[PDB]
């Protein structure tokens, strides 16, 4: 009973089906062909790390104003697609007032456009410290993490996507990597932790709002260790993602988070670019949206073909990777993290917890940025 993968703490039952899996599928068998390669596919966030790096980017480019826009277009930006009903009561404002994009949208407006007329970085002469003890910069912060949390995509948008990645736009590509080089780098020494940020006391048009927003992103030991171990064991290792595309890959192919992916086995969301290669807040419909079942579609259209088979096991932790999860006859071992999430996952949660033979659920401990040696995960859980 060889090994291929490093015990840490992955839960007894999968830690076995991983080896028996690799020993299955893995060069060392004698029925392996390298004409006819095994492939695996795991999705990114809360899967093959802690937190999400969408999550994450958007923290770090608010607080940084990390923007490549002015005042006016930036408003237009943050309303695109999203859907114009009141936000639903939860996110009412301190005064128990309904809240939606028309009002919220004009408050950071305003904000926004002390910071275009005040940073060093826009046309000012201010550097960003100089200003984050005033009343607009802690609105834009609280205000902007709120509208990326209380907002709905309007169904009847072109594209049904209202979140983080279209404040990407007129970056090109390698000025996305650059900024994300600097924004990791930084999000990785953050505290673990859920921060309420809180809306001055100012005149506006929503009124005083609070959010509390998940600050923290880190690797996993023991998903760095499968991915090492599955490659070296002659098992391809894709990554698909309902992230932008070029975020993921700025995070999983960076030389300082320890995967050191190839960029041709990350895949993400595709969006579109003009001319010059500047990125445009639209989807490209010439791929398919790696989402629920497009994440299937992203599987038989970009990674099979016809020297390739799988996937052979499959990783996932939320709705978004429900139907990858038990899409595909080929799957061996189909691995949910155990978030306190709920839903369609719920689904393959019970199954796995009645004895299945496919289905695994393995826990973590979120605030302590680790897996548990259980199926069961422990302490504060997202």
């Amino acid at each position: 009973m060889k090994t291929y993968i490093k015990r840490l703490n992955w839960e007894e039952s999968i830690y076995l089906a991983i080896n028996k899996l690799i020993a299955k599928h893995g060069k060392d068998n004698e029925a392996y062909n390298p004409d006819n390669k095994p492939f695996a596919v795991f999705d990114w966030d809360n899967t093959s790390i802690i937190g999400d790096v969408e999550e994450a980017l958007l923290y770090y480019m608010v607080r940084n104003v990390s923007f490549k826009m002015d005042p006016e277009e930036f408003y237009e930006l943050i309303r695109k697609n999203v859907d114009r009903k009141d936000y639903p009561k939860e996110f009412n404002n301190l005064d128990k007032q309904r809240v939606n994009i028309d009002l919220i949208s004009q408050d950071i407006k305003r904000a926004y456009e002390k910071l275009y007329k005040n940073l060093d970085r826009f046309e000012g002469g201010k550097t960003l410290e100089e200003v984050q003890d005033t009343d607009y910069y802690q609105e834009f912060v609280s205000k902007m993490l709120y509208r990326y949390r209380a907002s709905e995509f309007d169904p009847e948008a072109e594209d049904p996507y209202c979140w983080m990645s279209f404040l990407l736009k007129n970056y090109k590509t390698e000025e996305v990597y650059d900024l994300c080089k600097g924004a990791y780098a930084s999000m990785k020494k953050e505290r673990i932790r859920v921060e309420e940020f809180v809306s001055p006391d100012i005149k506006s048009e929503a009124g005083r709002i609070s959010i509390k927003y998940f600050v923290g992103i880190r690797t996993l030991d023991e998903m760095v260790d499968l991915y090492r171990s599955l490659e070296e064991n002659g098992i391809d290792c894709y990554i698909v993602s309902a992230s932008f595309i070029d975020i993921v890959r700025a995070f999983a192919t960076d030389t300082n988070n320890n995967y050191k992916m190839k960029e041709e086995k990350v895949l993400g969301l595709r969006l579109m670019k003009d001319d010059e290669g500047k990125i445009l807040p639209k989807f490209d419909k010439d791929f398919p949206i790696s989402i629920r079942e497009g994440k299937v579609q992203t599987i038989n259209k970009l990674i099979k073909n016809d020297r390739n088979y799988g996937p052979i096991m499959v990783g996932g932790d939320s709705d978004g990777d429900f139907a990858m999860l038990k899409e595909f006859d080929h799957t061996d071992l189909s691995l949910i993290i155990h978030r306190a999430n709920s839903g369609l996952i719920d689904d393959l949660r019970q199954k796995a917890r009645e004895g299945s033979l496919r289905y695994y659920s393995q826990g973590r401990n979120l605030l302590e940025a680790s897996f548990v040696p259980s199926n069961k995960s422990e302490g504060y859980n997202e």
